């Protein structure tokens, strides 16, 4: 109890597991305080704690709705009880998720909320009298959690399939879809998922963006494809938003920017704005129904809490010319890196920028470069990218920017 | 803001559940809900199924938490390290079966149930022995809801007809009994011989089997089990995710026969019911073996508060107190012993059950504790209650005299 540091550092590698980690001791804002060689720093948080902090760390308006919370009722058993805390966030998510979505299943965690979509999909089918429709349909480059289940729709090469392989359940995968929109694409997708109709639950991506899976861009028309395809061959559509809602990609929800509303829906990451995991699983009244006819913590009020204050307060301002700003940023400083020797691409979206690099990136150099230049980044594979808070000033945006130009350079440079 | 009948609405057409009744508040030993449009206060018998130890709103734990957002709430826990896991997973390795000194956090129990298969699966792959992807168990058993977690769930009680081929299938003993009985043993080792080249890993809950019927067993059983495991070369996990933190008279139900579990899964009670957090904890020889995460991992918030309700729990007799909570339980609940709709009645430590012979109606039980100032949850044939350690003497006769009465209602 109180530990330095050197005593945090000593603990951890003899009883941590983890995901050589640096010692956070703070964080505020865009900012988190690490400690580099004995000293205490100040640096962006580039990535916003994975995706989560999007109005940054300790907000007041979130810190008190937690604290209010509190005050109140921490945490009371869903199992035959309700509270103003789930009933206020899922009044809120049904208003402001694609139309259609009229109920809502809360739990713990997004890799929770996908295993939730997908027993809603089988479920619906059974109660349709059609349980063969039992597996998934999928396009490659995709991630959606790291339980069993979750992983089983995972890119079969980045999720290494081959080391699960008969402990996964073989689903079905289309190509890679591009990002400049491809007809023919759409075409073959179809014709695919025409060969196992009568076996598939649902199709399952993620909207506009894939996250994890490589940070990959796609046109939003490919969307309007699979609820075209989805409708026309009874195959119900899930969105994985886990990663790209609340505003993250531009709009409020990826989904949105093809003007299509999947069956059933997955939100979770920045739910909370980074405070508490929190996840949830929504679908249509016809899935509900047709179904009709939980974790632990399942809508824990002290998360839906600052959940309900995170989302009003997005809602609150004129978010949709925040990340607009955003993005115009990101792009002016990236361009830079655009001619440097190991880049390979250079792409922004909303609130997210990616340089791809032609080989992987060395974390060994990449994490302290970006340090020494007073950013948190953490690269992935071939990528340097960012994702970093909404509150970022266009000071802060050109300070993220530069480090990974810089991180960039280093790729080419040795 | 909302009024409970707007919360009533709103919930009707929006939420999900595992008509709800409104909470409006919870602290110490009782909630806040609404009946009949009025605000009362009962006793949450349950401990809001496990987790309030300590009760709602405990000073210490909620200056813990405020503590730790003052500073920070959340960093990704790929690539930096805090103090609250250290901490925490500096007391966990401390107070756990011993050789147990690897923590993994994870967001809730069937995740990090999922996490202690897969420690197992490559546990053995590392080994050269791919072959061992199987998990075997007793049945009664609850794990959680994610697929993984549901395969080793009770086969009746998780419907598994209807989930055929979705979920793996795992190798089920038959029902371990009450009483010690050395053939049910015998007969555990030589179903588990048959498999021991495709078995990863054995996964119980030790002494007390929860959702799955709140049924009880000798310790002997997991001492057979531990036995058994190292002889035939499984691991043996130990989900102690109801069982933990002083909830059966020992800290951990394990500590009851002396065994140490290869595996170790905590949840529920960890955080001492504020929020949602687990662990799994493996051996050296299993992460060395290994090595040779959720966004939310090991979030400062949820490790602060446990680390405060830990404490908490360490800095006082909790033994005594449990030992006091077990005999007002006994005392209270003895009386239905002689009902006609009472098969059972058995208490172990700060749990208390009556077991009955028909499904209970809880259109009739709900509203009929209630009246007694008592949230009670039955389920299935069984009225029962785990309350939070902070109980009176008084507050436990209210509670054990209102399941008396659910029970008398047959
Ligand atoms: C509670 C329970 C679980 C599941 O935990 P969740 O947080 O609800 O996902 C797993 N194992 C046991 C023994 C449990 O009691
Ligand atoms: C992060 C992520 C998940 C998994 O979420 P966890 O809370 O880490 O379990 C699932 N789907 C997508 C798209 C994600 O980005």
């Amino acid at each position: 109890g109180g530990l330095t540091p050197e005593q945090i550092i000593a603990v951890d590698g003899a009883h941590l597991w983890h995901p050589s980690p640096v010692v956070a001791v703070a964080a505020h804002g865009a900012w988190l305080t690490l400690i580099r060689d004995g000293q205490p720093i100040e640096v962006l948080d580039a990535m916003s704690s994975w995706w989560t902090a999007i109005h940054g760390h300790g907000h007041p308006a979130l810190d008190q709705a937690l604290t209010t919370q509190l005050r109140v009722m921490n945490h009371v058993m869903f199992g035959g009880l309700t509270h103003e805390p789930a009933a206020r966030l899922a009044k809120l998510l049904v208003d402001i998720t694609p139309a259609g979505l009229d109920t809502v299943f809360f739990s713990d965690s997004g890799s929770v909320s996908v295993e939730v979509a997908a027993k809603m999909a089988l479920q619906y089918w059974r109660g349709r009298g059609l349980p063969g429709k039992r597996r998934l349909m999928t396009w490659r480059g995709g991630y959606h959690g790291d339980t069993f289940l979750a992983m089983s729709i995972c890119d079969p090469h980045g999720g290494m399939h081959s080391l699960w392989t008969d402990v996964l359940a073989a689903q079905v995968f289309a190509p890679q879809v591009p990002r400049d929109y491809d007809p023919a694409y759409s075409a073959a997708f179809e014709a695919q998922l025409a060969q196992h109709a009568g076996e598939l639950a649902a199709v399952v991506v993620e909207p506009v963006v894939q996250g994890a899976g490589g940070m990959r861009f796609h046109d939003p028309r490919y969307l309007h494809d699979l609820r075209d395809i989805c409708r026309r061959y009874e195959v119900l559509l899930i969105f994985d938003e886990i990663a790209t809602g609340f505003g993250r990609t531009g709009a409020l929800f990826a989904a949105d920017h093809a003007g299509v509303s999947p069956d059933i829906m997955c939100v979770g990451k920045a739910l909370t704005g980074g405070y508490l995991s929190l996840a949830a699983t929504l679908c249509t009244a016809d899935v509900a129904h047709t179904i009709s006819a939980g974790p632990t913590f399942m809508a824990n009020p002290l998360a839906c809490a600052v959940s309900v204050a995170s989302v009003e307060l997005l809602l609150g301002q004129d978010w949709r010319t925040r990340i607009t700003e955003l993005a115009a940023g990101l792009t002016a400083g990236l361009d830079t890196a655009r001619a440097l020797p190991a880049v390979t691409d250079v792409r922004v979206c909303g609130a997210i920028g990616v340089i791809e690099c032609d080989r992987p990136v060395d974390l060994a150099v990449a994490t302290p470069a970006a340090l020494d230049r007073g950013v948190w980044l953490r690269p992935f594979r071939n990528l340097v990218y960012a994702m970093p808070p909404y509150i970022c000033t266009p000071a802060e945006i050109t300070q993220i920017t530069s480090a990974m130009v810089e991180v960039a350079r280093l790729v080419g440079s040795l």
